[PDB]
């Protein structure tokens, strides 16, 4: 009935390669901060209000033509959006795609261009809606995919183009859907992957194809576990990746491919573990990168194929630490008052 | 009424991380040679046949959900394709898309999932036809996007999801033609970009989302000209990168998104150009990776972040040398028996 703490923010690399980041201010409204440039340090917009009024962590995710587009809950416990009406143009008014959800929306694309979103319900099962035609509206009607879930979802594509989504049941089990062809409405059983977990589920696509999913255990290390054949069964047993962690984790990809996990210690600072030598390669020791954070670092590799990563700090501003040639930046503020309002805690 | 030697084999980066390479054989059938394991000096498959008479250079490109697909000309002059049956599975048949072409095919997927292939045709304009739905048959009817060429066509997406195709002219000029909405059969006016090209046209997009054609000109240096806005114009002047080159020009970007260009040289060995320091930076002095080839060379990035190239041998074989942490590796031999099908030389 808790999860480890969450992202604060959710960031996408861009069309035109900057990194852009978005949470939620003291006022309940969507505030997004932008690089100027296609580069590691390059200045900030600041924080500017997309406004709206949400209770979830806002998600926002790229459409297939390069339009940014944020899903996030709303007071009357709808799932509303708003998107960019052209690439590198501004915003729509929030619209509101109705339903009643009860997590933070998990959104991917199909491989035909539509957009398909995953949230919880008030019966605890997993629903989705989806647009009707790439990166387009309208939208089809809410149904469910059933189960009984505990975390926020989190979605991602298997290298066949079919749709996986994963959650803790009520058991604090992992369990995971997926679409039997890509495009479709025809979804497998749920299925447990076992385990015990105590944060949300972390999913990436390796280089070769493997869905793999990092969380929180019961002991407060970082497991994993991944397909063994590129978008196909059997999985792995679960692995410890060890640490002793305070937040959920973060992943991404070195851009040789190496995953690197992130998540706050014991002693409230960043800390990171890293695939070394190559992306088949065994994981390092976890090491700090400072800080005092308030929330769970969040990942992302920039225009420069530097990871670059994101945390709240003890000011409760946004604070930001890169990849250098010799090792890490000094963690810098990109100011803003930001609130947790995940809709699973 | 000639260009640079063309590029021996098309290559692709697979869903599962792998390097596949499609060449010519001397009974005019197509060729393919597949890494085993995601990784820099994987063993490889060695050759086998996909069979069919062709009498272009074969062009694999991926579908969005992952299976490849391979278009080249028939001995009837029409479009043929065979393609994965299952992402990680065998081949159809080849297949007849009809038509009479008199060029290499060029493929790229709009942003609803749907293959667009563009040809020149009996008259030299510019043809093309599409998937009706999602990496699916069938196919539309051909229709023309007129224009006269006397290069192979190259089409590439801009950053709003928009396809553009480059060619050259009759005056030898770059000439494009683009997209006026992504997924559309709504077309612009062909527009010249000016200069004299002396070879197939090579498109990229940059990490910041700005189209960039490169070309040997009259002078036989490397030229370029890129998009000042992302997705948008005014196009740059043409700017020479230098060189004197015996082949047409590769691109690609090393994993930190800096261009790289490789040509044959006066001396038939490989040569080499990047970008220093970031995507943003100035291009290096032209050196010498050695070897002595008999195509234009081939350039892929594979899912260690390293980029490999391919060029025919004087023994006809297909060579291979890849970066190092140091410098690059030295020629290995794929072997093969190797021919240039171009259907414009
Ligand atoms: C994103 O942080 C914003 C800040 O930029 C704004 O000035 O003031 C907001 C609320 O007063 C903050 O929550
Ligand atoms: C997303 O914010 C929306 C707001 O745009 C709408 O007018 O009103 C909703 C509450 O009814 C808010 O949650
Ligand atoms: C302009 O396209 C947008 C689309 O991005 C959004 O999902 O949905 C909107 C309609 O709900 C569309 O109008
Ligand atoms: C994944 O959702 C639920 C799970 O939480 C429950 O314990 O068990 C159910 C079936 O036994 C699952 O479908
Ligand atoms: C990852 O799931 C659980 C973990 O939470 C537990 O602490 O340790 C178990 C094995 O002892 C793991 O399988
Ligand atoms: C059809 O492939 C699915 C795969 O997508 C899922 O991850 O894992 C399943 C087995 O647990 C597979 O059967
Ligand atoms: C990222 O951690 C930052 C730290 O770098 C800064 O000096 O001090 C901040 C608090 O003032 C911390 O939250
Ligand atoms: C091998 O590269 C790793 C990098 O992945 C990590 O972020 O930071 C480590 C310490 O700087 C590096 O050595
Ligand atoms: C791809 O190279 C092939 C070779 O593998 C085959 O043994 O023999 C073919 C023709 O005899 C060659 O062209
Ligand atoms: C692609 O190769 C095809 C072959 O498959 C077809 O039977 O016959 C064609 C000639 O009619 C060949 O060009
Ligand atoms: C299985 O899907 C294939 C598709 O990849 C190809 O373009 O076209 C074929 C029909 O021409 C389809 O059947
Ligand atoms: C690009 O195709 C042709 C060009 O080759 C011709 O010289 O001029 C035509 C129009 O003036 C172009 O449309
Ligand atoms: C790239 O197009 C041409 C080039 O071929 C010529 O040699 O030199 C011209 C300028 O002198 C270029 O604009
Ligand atoms: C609408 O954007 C197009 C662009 O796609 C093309 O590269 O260049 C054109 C100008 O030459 C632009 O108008
Ligand atoms: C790539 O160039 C190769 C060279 O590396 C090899 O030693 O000798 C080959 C000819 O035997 C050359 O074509
Ligand atoms: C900075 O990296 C460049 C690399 O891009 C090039 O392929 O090879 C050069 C020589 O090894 C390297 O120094
Ligand atoms: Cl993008
Ligand atoms: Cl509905
Ligand atoms: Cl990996
Ligand atoms: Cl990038
Ligand atoms: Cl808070
Ligand atoms: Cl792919
Ligand atoms: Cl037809
Ligand atoms: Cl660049
Ligand atoms: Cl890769
Ligand atoms: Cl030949
Ligand atoms: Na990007
Ligand atoms: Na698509
Ligand atoms: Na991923
Ligand atoms: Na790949
Ligand atoms: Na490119």
């Amino acid at each position: 009935s808790t999860i480890a703490l969450s992202e604060i923010v959710s960031v996408v690399n861009t069309s035109d390669g900057r990194l852009e980041v978005f949470g939620v201010g003291t006022d309940k409204a969507v505030w997004h901060n932008r690089q100027m440039a296609p580069h590691t340090g390059s200045p900030w917009s600041g924080w500017s209000s997309l406004k709206g009024q949400v209770t979830s962590k806002p998600v926002v995710y790229i459409n297939t033509d390069g339009r940014l587009e944020v899903f996030a809950r709303g007071t009357d416990n709808a799932l509303w959006h708003i998107w960019q009406t052209a690439t590198n143009a501004g915003w729509s008014n929030w619209q509101s795609l109705g339903g009643v959800i009860t997590s933070n929306p998990a959104i991917y694309a199909n491989t035909d261009g539509r957009l398909e979103v995953f949230a919880r319900g008030a019966d605890n099962a997993l629903w989705h809606i989806s647009q009707t035609t790439a990166h387009s509206g309208p939208w089809s009607s809410w149904a469910s995919l059933n189960g009984v879930i505990t975390s926020n979802p989190t979605v991602h594509i298997n290298s066949d183009g079919r749709l996986e989504v994963f959650a803790r049941g009520t058991d604090n089990a992992l369990w995971h859907i997926w679409q039997t062809a890509p495009d479709s409405n025809l979804w497998s059983s749920w299925e447990s992957l076992n385990g015990i977990i105590t944060s949300d589920p972390v999913v990436i696509d390796t280089a070769d194809g493997r869905l793999e999913v990092f969380a929180r255990g019961a002991d407060n290390a970082l497991w994993h576990i991944w397909q063994t054949i590129s978008h196909s069964g059997p999985w792995s047993g679960w692995q410890s990746l060890n640490g002793v962690i305070t937040s959920a984790p973060a992943v991404a990809k070195n851009c040789d491919n190496r995953l690197e996990a992130f998540a706050r210690g014991t002693d409230n600072a960043l800390w990171h573990t890293w695939q070394t030598v190559s992306h088949s390669g065994p994981w390092s020791s976890w090491q700090s990168l400072n800080g005092v954070i308030t929330s769970a670092p969040t990942a992302v590799r920039d225009a420069d194929g530097r990871l670059e990563v994101f945390a709240r700090g003890t000011d409760n501003a946004l604070w930001l630490t890169w990849q250098t040639a010799s090792s890490w930046s000094p963690w810098i503020s990109l100011g803003g008052v930001l609130i947790d309002a995940s809709a699973i805690k």
